[PDB]
């Protein structure tokens, strides 16, 4: 089997994407954030809390004649930019662009936290990491990859995101039409959950490539690009009148300015970021301080190839025996 379901940004930032997903007998549709840097596939509910309801689409299994109460089993999940939510699980029937699985766990919000509620357009995340990380007790659920997996012509997805566009979440197969040139295939590790893998260096600009191991991970579900404050300040050097922020939380630019692309190698090969990627506009409405796409990891723990990164590349998420990503050029 395959799958193949559009990815439309949220705002014309491309802050987050979301994917219509099918849940339920008949099918209730919600526009999900899938997530390669977690593994719950959560959703706002008829059992999330009124008043941390606004404007999202809910799950309600009492309308979906295939909804299971998974008896017993809690979820509660934290996010690495401070959001956070919680509630009950259920198995039901999942498709995804055609793709479908039964059984999967769902988990039903009781609580989410403020962001969450105030993002009308997210109505849950569909977590695409490895199911170790997965959050409910007592008996672990699996991802919907991790679920599909073994039906699949090829044990793959791939992310195709889109710049100021949509693009695409594929499920079982390499759209070879998709990209150009080849696929640059790299090692992963597992140990952290994560799609983890060692980037080979960078460039800023039309400036020399510097080879140099960069530890990371691959997070459909991050905004931004999080890279070691060395790296980090040797791009933002590149614009005048950058500068890091810390009342913003970050390195801002004048929005006047002209960003340079930014280069990150996998193997031998390389991904061209263009700076336009790295331009998230006025910190606040009118403001002529813009946010920038490429932030220091220094207080996460963990280097974040976030959407800034992938969307310049078509991603394979190869989740055979010994997984690996792939890149290309598109």
């Amino acid at each position: 089997s395959t799958g193949s379901a559009t990815t439309t940004p949220i705002d014309s930032l491309d802050d987050a994407y979301i994917t219509p997903v099918q849940i339920g007998t008949p099918a209730q549709t919600l526009n999900l954030d899938f997530d390669t840097g977690s593994s719950d596939l959560w959703v706002f509910s008829s059992e999330t809390t009124a008043s941390e309801v606004d404007g999202q689409t809910i799950y309600t299994p009492s309308k979906s004649t295939t909804a299971k109460l998974l008896s017993g089993a809690t979820w509660s999940i934290s996010y690495g930019d401070g959001s956070s939510s919680s509630g009950d699980v259920y198995t039901d029937t999942v498709s995804v662009g055609g793709l479908t699985v039964t059984g999967q766990a769902v988990e039903s919000a009781k609580k989410v936290s403020s962001s969450f509620t105030e993002d009308s357009t997210i109505d849950g995340l569909l977590g695409l990491a490895f199911s170790t990380l997965n959050t409910v007790s007592p008996t672990q659920q699996k991802t919907f990859f991790d679920n599909a997996k073994a039906s699949l012509d090829s044990p793959v997805f791939t992310a195709d995101l889109g710049y100021h566009a949509p693009g695409t979440y594929n499920f079982g197969f390499i759209d070879t039409t998709a990209y150009t040139g080849s696929i640059t295939y790299t090692a992963v590790s597992t140990k952290q959950g994560f799609w983890e893998w060692t980037s080979t260096g960078y460039a800023v600009g039309s400036g020399t490539f510097k080879s140099t191991s960069i530890d990371g991970i691959a997070d459909t579900g991050t905004t931004l690009l999080y890279l070691p404050a060395t790296v980090v300040s040797a791009y933002w050097a590149q614009v005048s009148g950058a500068k890091s922020s810390s009342s913003v939380g970050g390195y801002v630019f004048p929005c006047s300015a002209t960003l340079p692309s930014f280069t990150f190698g996998v193997g031998s090969a390389r991904i061209v970021i263009p700076g336009d990627y790295i331009d998230f506009g006025p910190i606040s409405t009118g403001s002529s301080s813009c946010f920038g796409g490429i932030q220091s990891s220094a207080g996460i723990g963990i280097n974040i190839f976030g959407d800034v990164a992938l969307k310049a590349a078509f991603v394979v998420f190869n989740g055979a025996t010994t997984p690996t990503l792939g890149f290309a050029s598109k």
